[PDB]
Order: C-alpha cells, then structure tokens, then sequence
C-alpha cells in the first residue's frame, strides 16, 4: 500500500499558509508533518499562489498546479486527475492535510493511516469529541420548538449511558483514490474516526489562534 | 401571572467583581419585574448566610440530583408561602453574565408563545448539525443525516446548546412528570459570550476581564 499526501492552500483574498510559527511558514509544519511519516511516498500542494509554491518547492514538496469560493471536492478531483497524468506509480490512498492544523504531527498521520489499514477502512476522519457534547444538543423544528438532536430524551441522559459524538477537526482525511473518484465525494461508508484532543485540533484562523498555538508550543 | 426564582446552590461563594458569585444571579433575578420571590436551595451555612445577606431567601435542603432539588423546592413552597406560584425561573449560580433583561426576554417569550418550558441556549461555532455519532461497530455517520457533515449550515435546521442560565417552566406540569416538559419547549437564544459556566478558575479569571 502507497499513499500520497495531498495539502490544499489558497492565497489571501490574511494569507495564514505562510504565516510564521517558530520559524517555519505555516505550511511548512504540515509537510513536514507528512514528509516524517513513513507511509507517506510523495508531498503535493495544490495551489494558485506563488509564495506558497515556491515555500512548497522549498521544503521537497510537489507543486499542483491549481486553476480559477471553489469546491473543495473539485481540487481533490483536480490533483487526482493530475496524479494519473503526471505520475507513473498508482496511489492506493490519499491522505488530504490541511495546512491550518500544525498540532497534528507525523505520529497522527502514522497512527490515522495504521486505523485506516487495521479496520480496513474506506474513510479515516481525524476528529475530537468536543467538551459540550452534540448528542446532548437540541434541533430547533419549524414550528419554532425544541427537541432532542439524538433523542428527546438525550438532553436529560447523562453522557455516560450515550452514543460518543465527534466533531471533524480537518488535519486528516484518510480515504480510497479509487472509490473517491467513482462518487465524486467522500465514502459515506465504513468511515472511522481517528480521535485527537480537543487542544491538538487547533485549526489557525485569526492571528490570536496562531499566538496561541506558539505559546502552547513549549 | 405569578413567577418564583429558585437559584440551586465552592464555586458558588467564589468573589466577581466584589460580590461572591450567587450574588450576581440573586440580584439579576431580584431586579426582574416578573420574579415576586427568590430562593436559594442550599445545604450550607456559609452559603445560606450569604444569600441572605443578599435579600434572597434559603430553603434549607438536606445534607444530589436536579430534579430532587427542583421537587423539594417545590414541597417547601407549597407548604411555607401562602401565595401560589404558576412558573419557576431555575436559575444557575454559575452563569453570572445572565442579567435581569435575559430573565424579562426569557418570561416575555414563555408568555408570548405561551410553552411550556423555555431554555436559554447558544448556537455553537461547531454547529451540533455537521457532528458524527459513533455506531456500535466503531464506524461514524452524521447525527442529523448522514449527509449532514457535508451539507452547509446554511441548508440545515438550528442546533442549539442549553447554557444553563435560565429554565422557565410551570411548577403544575413538573410536578405530575417529575421531570422537565418534553414538548412545547422554546429556545431563549444568547450568545456564546453570555453562556459563560464558571466551573474552573481560568473560567471565572476570563469573566472578570470583561
Ligand atoms: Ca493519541
Ligand atoms: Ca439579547
């Protein structure tokens, strides 16, 4: 089994990708983070951006070239048609890294891909379970009411004797090139949950996320 | 017509902004033209002494369970005062940036659409509608649909968190469940900024500065 990792960054227009943190662009924490992993076989950015390119280049990584609010499916859609065209060897898996998540290591994405291949998996999701959990939420109906989001009763049953709820935290997508490009959109299927904490699932949007995150790093 | 606040009682005596915790939530329920009495169920003296040095008044309660607390409220009430009360306002001492104006929009909603329980809530920034639930043989698929973690949140249903800071509900409906009401129940939405639960002492340091 290969796998090929895949980062998707855009440009600005706060172009966060290149922001420093501890030396580093951004960016350069998630390829390095996949580049450590020795399930990974090659390192693609998909991107419209010079900077972020030449970071890329910069660091051993491959460059995918992206063309002109686009889906998020239609760029994986994209690198996969790049890597059939492009590349002799045929990836089993992708692994989609965001470059927002630098808390996410090497040791995660091992760890991911070890889930993905032990439960033989269609889709690993990295996710958290979140300190107020969804399956004691409420739905709102359209009378205007309020109801139990699992059950009615869910609100008032303890989170012990409940079902576990998980947010996706987005620094891991483990999935099949193959069935991917069949559905044109993620396994709705056998999809497993590889369990990250809450602090580990920093996901850099605002430059207090990025402060915070140099801090916790020490 | 008639509403009481009952406010169930370290945490609670802990000191924001010179008045120990229980006192914001005794005043914000005391300054609400609605609210004609205000109660604190606790099982200490140092508590039971200050929330009457805060013009509330205690209903002493034995040395766990909500709902316990929320029935012996009610049995005190109804053998102690003479005048009978149609809602109870459950009010949290740990939600003191809850004010006497979130108690007035909360009655002025349980009255205008006339329910039957109205809880104070918050949308998450992690809408509940786009989570995963975990099945029984280790997979996860979405807990509204299995379509859900992929469809906007624009194109979803509300979903909402309760914050703890106000429950309105009629002291007539709890006493016959023995629980609170399962339909008719309304949301009083706040903002992720006033459902502040102080629980920790970061929690309590990070509502001083505000
Ligand atoms: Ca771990
Ligand atoms: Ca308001």
């Amino acid at each position: 089994n290969e796998y090929v990792a895949l980062i998707t960054a855009r440009g600005g227009s706060l172009r966060k990708n290149v922001l420093p943190l501890h030396g580093i662009p951004l960016i350069g924490w998630t390829i390095k983070a996949a580049q450590g992993c020795s399930y990974i076989s090659k390192v693609f950015v998909s991107t419209d951006d010079y900077e972020i390119a030449k970071i890329s280049e910069g660091l051993g990584a491959l460059v995918i070239n992206r063309p002109e609010t686009a889906s998020s499916i239609d760029v994986i859609l994209h690198a996969i048609s790049w890597l059939e065209q492009k590349e002799v060897q045929k990836y089993e898996g992708m692994i989609l890294l965001q470059p927002t998540s630098p808390l996410r290591t090497s040791h995660h994405i091992k760890e991911a891909i070890e889930l993905y291949e032990k439960t033989a998996a269609k889709f690993v999701i990295s996710v958290f379970e979140p300190t107020h959990t969804p399956i004691k939420s409420y739905l709102e109906n359209d009378d205007g009411t309020i109801s139990g989001l699992y059950s009615n009763e869910a609100p008032y049953q303890r989170r012990q004797d409940l079902p576990r709820a998980y947010q996706p935290n987005g620094a891991i997508y483990a999935f099949s090139i193959d069935e991917f490009k069949l559905n044109n959109h993620f396994p709705r299927n056998k999809v497993f949950p590889y369990v990250m904490s809450e602090v580990e699932s920093a996901d850099i949007d605002t430059l207090e996320d990025l402060r915070k995150v140099e801090e916790q790093l020490k």
